[PDB]
């Protein structure tokens, strides 16, 4: 000091203002512009506390999730406990048994389809020892699910489960498949 020249020359002191984080590089600002015609905004998203106590001990036993893996599944951990009907927990158990074998997910799914689908035609485990059957397959499973014919229908729920396993596995596919299954 007496004859060098610090930086920070004074002692401790230098409230800041508000830094932003960066400049608009990819994110909003808050909820989007164009919401509707009346531009009249007023109302705001209240504390909506009243929706989290439920995880309150679901149950006696001894389960709490903390420190864990990172999955974009946890989210969709809702859907399954949007509707645990007794028809859809056969789905669960369909999914936990292989869902890294898409060959055998299109080949099994009728074990778990709506009552009343009456036009798939199961493929022979023996008809998938080559990816042109499952690609041709593929095409034809991700029919028996498609929206038009699961909209508002009883088991509309059903098809977001197997619509998205089927594309989930079949991302895998191209790496756990192009390579010697048998």
């Amino acid at each position: 000091g007496p004859l060098g020249s610090p930086e920070f020359s004074m002692p401790h002191s230098s409230p800041q203002n508000r830094p932003n984080y960066n400049v608009s590089f990819s994110s909003m600002p808050g909820g989007q512009n164009e919401r509707g015609k009346a531009a009249a905004n007023l109302e705001g998203k209240q504390k909506a506390a009243d929706f989290e106590d439920l995880l309150s001990g679901q149950g006696f036993n001894a389960h709490k999730d903390k420190k864990g893996p990172r999955t974009i599944a946890e989210m969709r951990k809702e859907e399954m406990a949007k509707e645990m009907d007794p028809e859809k927990l056969k789905i669960l158990e369909w999914i936990e048994g292989k869902e890294r074998n898409i060959r055998a997910l299109l080949s099994t799914m009728h074990t778990v389809l709506w009552a009343g689908e009456t036009k798939w035609k199961p493929v022979g485990m023996a008809d998938l020892v080559t990816p042109e059957q499952v690609k041709k397959v593929y095409r034809k499973a991700v029919l028996v699910v498609h929206p038009d014919k699961a909209t508002g229908q009883p088991y509309e729920q059903y098809a977001k489960m197997i619509f998205m396993e089927l594309n989930d596995a079949w991302s895998e596919f191209e790496n756990q498949g192009q390579k010697p299954l048998y």
